[PDB]
């Protein structure tokens, strides 16, 4: 009797998944980078490690980060000496921080996105939450449903322990949820808190130390939907095509293990080298089908894992220095916020484009690319189209 | 110049997401339930806790589980006393087990699904991995990509710390990935290992104790795609509609926290009561639009969190005793395997339907329902259509 073909035709959306609102938030504690080496070596009781402190000073001076926002404060760190050690049992304390802070910070960003969107939160049909900081059951998706008062029947996607490429992963996921479901409006929240990875310095673990110069906190929220209601909703960017891949010869480039001493990273190859070496193949896969091969002709969003990734990509491709302006401005004012970074960069780009009277939200250009980089080594690619004005 | 409308039309699939292959696997160690109370109280050094052992005997006798498969053995447990205690620092040891066992067991199930499917593994475009046992970076999705030799550009969805409703969550996700992307073939793997939750008994934590009578290990893998190639591929079930909701008055019904002592569950209400009280609303949302209100007329798959959930649902709705046969057979022969359970039940159902000469893979019936239950309290609903023969 019942036709599945008819149900399927009626159930799906028609146009491209579109970003309709972006909102961000960060912990209130602003930590200057200029003074961080002194602060970090003093709070971890490592002032005697003179040569290591000099190496960390050089890491901070080359970071290209001016400041970062951290949930962790001097007072919290003084109450948690095992978090200040390089390797001490401390997961319970870290989890107690981040199981609450991830959804709290995500809530602030989401409220800002929902206000911009301007439509009832009862129209949110799907919720994607993403974090690399802590895990719990029910997860941060259930907590944000409760905190925001979303409908209990919101369809949830809890992306845990994902890593820094997952701002691209949540976009890749939201595209399919919005496009295959008529009326669907997806709230996307990436919320990342360094309390799980902060730890003291050790001279035989310099890969862990460079994370202490770069990682910062923040959350970003999006509303994503297909078939925007003209003039009620306001498109910012459209998603057109996505990919994910594992770079060859990158085994163990970025490992991260969640243990009794928290989350510890381990770096085993040359991340800037691997990303630079494999970015062109990612661009030809995305843009050869669209007939574009001039990579200065598109707008750019790249996860700023560190400044060397950006510099080597710019050099490899001969990007004009300005292509990475929005990326570098986020790195400078917030540091590497893992999965959220790329979403802050989208917000900076559209805000500066609009503020400065450019013709599109993608710096006056039509087509754009967003890249996430992280453990695997994984590269996430999202092809975007800007919107006029 | 470029038309996004044309790209979107060309990029999407046309028909309903279809399950094209199912494969399962379990650890080799088969643990009888009849003797488990003696084994478990002896291995955890709790033989002196006489009244608690009697309560556990009653839990096991009412479980309706005949046997379970466990990665954990007597030899492993004897090497890990802190895993045998109710609450001892042990996450590092547990993580070391499950970061390897989750992908190993998932690989076995996936190979079986890929063999059934019969098509090149190079046609797998998307991979969803789901587990509640351990987390790592790169995740179990990267490990399975490597173990199976999938293409490096497979698009991955790593669902961590999800909980027992997530066999429904992976179906909900795979439906959108398959339906919105022409040609997409999704490998879905749920792989669940009790090494993260096993722990000794405590008479002030009886909610943790009932998990020790019920939780078992296993993995299940699916191939999901839209637009199956007639007679090359072989549809088993079609997905038509999905939902997820949070039952009212269920705050803290099933909490699970991942700590330095591993994953510990905490039960605070009446799960069978909450599920039974809210299942009818879930069924009317799913089936009122299809015009069906006789819930014996559809085929059933329900997460067997415990036998009381099943009994109270059967009683509430006046299901014939046979509706839950496939569900109860899985509970009996494997116990509660968290997210994988529901996928084992789909395999049992289609195998028994085919074996016994019924007309469809859904026990001779056309429409069916699959439910996942877990932390939140969350209910996942997936509406399925069977396939002839
Ligand atoms: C660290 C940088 C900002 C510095 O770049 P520069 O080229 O400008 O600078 P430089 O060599 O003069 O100083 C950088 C400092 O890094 C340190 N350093 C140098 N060699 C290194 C090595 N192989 N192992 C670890 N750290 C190293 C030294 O202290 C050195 O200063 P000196 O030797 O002179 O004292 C850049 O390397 C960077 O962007 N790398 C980031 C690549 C990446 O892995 N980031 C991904 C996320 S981090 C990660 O850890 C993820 C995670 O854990 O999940
Ligand atoms: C445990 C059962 C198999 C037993 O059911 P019966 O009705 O047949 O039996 P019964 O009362 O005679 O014995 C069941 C035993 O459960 C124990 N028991 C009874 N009262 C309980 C309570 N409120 N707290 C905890 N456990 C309880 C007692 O030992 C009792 O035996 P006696 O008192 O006579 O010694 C059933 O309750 C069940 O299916 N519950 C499962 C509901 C659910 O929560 N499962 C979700 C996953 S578990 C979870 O823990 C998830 C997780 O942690 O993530």
């Amino acid at each position: 009797m019942v036709s599945v073909s008819e149900i399927r035709k009626a159930q799906r959306a028609e146009g491209p998944a579109t970003i309709l609102a972006i909102g961000t938030a960060n912990p209130a504690n602003c930590v200057e980078q200029s003074t961080y080496p002194d602060f970090y070596f003093k709070i971890t009781n490592s002032e005697h490690k003179t040569e290591l402190k000099e190496k960390f000073q050089r890491m901070c001076d080359k970071s290209m980060i001016k400041r970062r926002y951290m949930y962790l404060t001097e007072e919290i760190l003084k109450e948690n000496p095992n978090v200040c050690e390089y390797m001490a049992p401390s997961l319970d304390a870290r989890q107690d921080m981040v199981v609450v802070e991830v959804p709290r910070l995500g809530k602030e960003a989401a409220v800002k996105a929902i206000k911009e969107w301007g439509q009832p939160k009862s129209k949110i049909t799907h919720l994607i939450v993403c974090t690399t900081s802590g895990v719990d059951m029910p997860g941060a998706d259930y907590q944000l449903t409760k905190l925001l008062g979303l409908r209990p029947y919101v369809k949830r996607y809890m992306m845990y322990q994902q890593g820094a490429f997952a701002g691209g992963t949540v976009l890749r996921l939201a595209k399919d949820l919005a496009e295959n479901n008529k009326g669907a409006r997806v709230l996307v929240v990436c919320s990342e808190v360094t309390a799980v990875t902060f730890r003291g310095p050790s001279d035989t673990h310099l890969d862990s130390l460079v994370g202490q110069a770069l990682f910062g906190d923040g959350a970003a929220a999006l509303i994503v939907g297909s078939d925007p209601v003209p003039e009620i909703e306001k498109p910012i960017f459209e998603m057109v095509w996505t990919a994910q891949t594992i770079a060859p010869d990158s085994e163990g480039a970025i490992d991260g293990h969640l243990r009794e001493a928290g989350l510890t990273f381990h770096l085993l190859k040359d991340v800037p080298g691997i990303v630079s070496k494999n970015i062109t193949k990612a661009l030809v896969e995305a843009f050869e089908p669209l007939g574009i091969s001039d990579y200065n002709s598109i707008f750019w969003i790249a996860h700023p894992g560190g400044p060397a990734i950006l510099d080597q990509v710019e050099q490899k491709l001969a990007l004009k220095p300005e292509k990475m302006n929005a990326t570098r401005e986020v790195l400078s004012e917030y540091g590497n916020m893992s999965s959220a970074c790329v979403l802050f960069i989208l917000d900076e780009m559209r805000k500066k484009s609009t503020q400065n009277g450019l013709k599109t939200t993608g710096e006056g250009l039509e087509w754009g690319v967003l890249f996430g980089f992280g453990p695997g080594l994984t590269i996430e690619t999202v092809v975007l189209r800007s919107v006029a004005i």
